[PDB]
């Protein structure tokens, strides 16, 4: 038993990380087949970033201005183009470590693993959630741009996030691998509002089911509630409204534990109204919302990949 | 900025995981050079585990009774031996993915990454700490035995933990890679006491320094204290006594932030005496003790590996 915030094994993604240099700026790229993907602001000076005209800046660049370095293997750039907020550098060599992969645009509330990288070398791996306001709460320093977020289905890596920027909150924003930002953000050094965040209700419930599976059951109360009744408590505490789609998603956990979803909702409602009274659930004194129902099920059934 | 519980990239360790079968029992092994390492209780039936005579049980086994499977590559076993609580199976093939490695016995309070595995295939990676009572708080199901904990120094993997068992607490116990248990535990299905745990004071302070680096500074109070004065508050709250060795270890963080260690201790003392009053630090409502001073420094300086 036990329950931990667990990332996917990162080996398949490690083999794809490269270093991309244009001028003095160096960031990370993702090398898949014969294309390297990276944030387009690799082409900016520090001053350009205040208000860059990326088309005009890219026109001043040629293939040989982009230095792509894979460990010490170094790649010849034979084409470049800008797709939304990413650059695609065509190289003369296919990555021999390219895994089976897919580019996906994830939904708010979903989770993914991040492989944090600097100069094209991995530093660490951690799990998180795409917030409802399309930010993530990461750990990113200068030079981390181009680090990617991903999920694994057995042998297939689904890339879903590339890091671009940090917002005036210490939160982080980025794009999918077609270069479209999650949320309203633009890749410019100018003040930008994230907007109000909300707690991912279906993930909290999943985590309460995780708790029961692992023996933590003090919060299991006696009451029940209705969707409406719970959704009224939800808006007060800035939780996403629960839908029947969410109830259905929680079906397997409901069946494994014998606790109806609406009964679990009544427990959650009491936790929101009365707090935890200095107790903990799964080692936490806060209600956790960065485990999806799928995350809980894989961790309590032992799903593997390779 | 930002601060996350970050594991090491697991790729170098993924390449070493194999499946070991003896009879009906299947668990994970670690394949390094031409030796596979795994828990010796792979040789037990469910009934043997109540009180196994491992020498007598191993004598009934021959090389061909051990099935070692690496993905679908499958290895010929040409020798076996028992070292403390691990078996060493000699195979006829050196692992072509063997990283530069070392076997280390870590100290209580140190951290390491765990690659959780089933049937020799990785499922997830997460960070944790060797508790002062020589347990870990992991996420482990049936078949996870043989999963390993490790740290990376650039290109060198230091293996420090192999998983063996779960205790009547939901906590976990295991051995170093020479097969010596951390703590008083034995590999038998019989009730076993872990003993009182304590909080890793130097790690809490490191995490408070992390908080200040990332802007969370509300807890920075006005007072100071002495080691003695703080250590008296320490024993009351079941914290490890702080030593001058710990103060010295915290030197770099003290210099980076301009906060004397004893000033930070006075903040910690007030947090222990008065709680957090419903506030949070680095997104947590509890005092966190599973980041070492080194963990904080690598995460706020961007150290990489490969
Ligand atoms: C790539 O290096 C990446 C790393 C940053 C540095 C620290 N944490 C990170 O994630 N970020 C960048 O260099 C960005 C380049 C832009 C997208 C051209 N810039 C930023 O992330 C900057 N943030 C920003 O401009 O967002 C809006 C804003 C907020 C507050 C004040 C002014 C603007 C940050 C370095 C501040
Ligand atoms: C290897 O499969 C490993 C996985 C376990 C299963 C669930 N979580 C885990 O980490 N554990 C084992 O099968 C152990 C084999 C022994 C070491 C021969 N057994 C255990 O971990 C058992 N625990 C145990 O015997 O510890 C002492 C004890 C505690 C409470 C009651 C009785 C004894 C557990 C499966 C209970």
């Amino acid at each position: 038993s036990g329950f931990r915030k667990m990332a996917f094994p990162s080996g398949k993604v490690e083999g794809c990380m490269v270093q991309v240099t244009c001028g003095t700026t160096t960031l990370n790229g993702l090398w898949l087949d014969d294309v390297v993907y990276c944030p387009r602001h690799v082409i900016c000076t520090s001053e350009d970033m205040l208000n860059p005209n990326y088309e005009d800046l890219l026109i001043r660049k040629s293939n040989h201005n982009f230095l792509v370095q894979a460990g010490n293997v170094q790649l010849r750039v034979i084409g470049h183009s800008m797709q939304n907020c990413v650059l695609k550098l065509k190289v003369d060599t296919a990555n021999p470590k390219t895994p089976k992969y897919k580019f996906v645009r994830i939904q708010p509330g979903q989770t993914f693993s991040v492989l944090a990288c600097y100069n094209g070398s991995p530093s660490g791996v951690y799990q998180c959630a795409m917030r409802p306001n399309f930010t993530i709460k990461g750990s990113f320093l200068n030079g981390s741009c181009g680090s990617v977020g991903f999920n694994i289905d057995y042998d297939c890596v689904s890339f879903c996030y590339m890091h671009h920027m940090e917002l005036p909150t210490g939160v982080h924003a980025g794009t999918d691998l077609e270069g479209n930002f999650y949320g309203p953000f633009v890749d410019r050094q100018t003040a930008q509002a994230a907007g109000t965040d909300t707690t991912i209700t279906v993930n909290v419930l999943a985590w309460l089911y995780a708790a029961v599976i692992n023996g933590d059951r003090w919060f299991l109360n006696r009451f029940t509630t209705t969707l409406n009744d719970f959704n009224l408590v939800a808006m007060k505490y800035n939780y996403e409204p629960l839908t029947q789609d969410h109830v259905d998603i929680l079906g397997p956990l409901s069946a494994q534990t014998g606790i109806a979803v609406l009964d679990m909702c009544a427990s959650l409602k009491e936790l929101l109204q009365n707090g935890m009274n200095g107790r903990t659930i799964l080692g936490s004194a806060l209600l956790e919302d960065e485990f999806t129902p799928f995350d809980v099920v894989r961790q309590c059934s032992g799903v593997t990949f390779q």
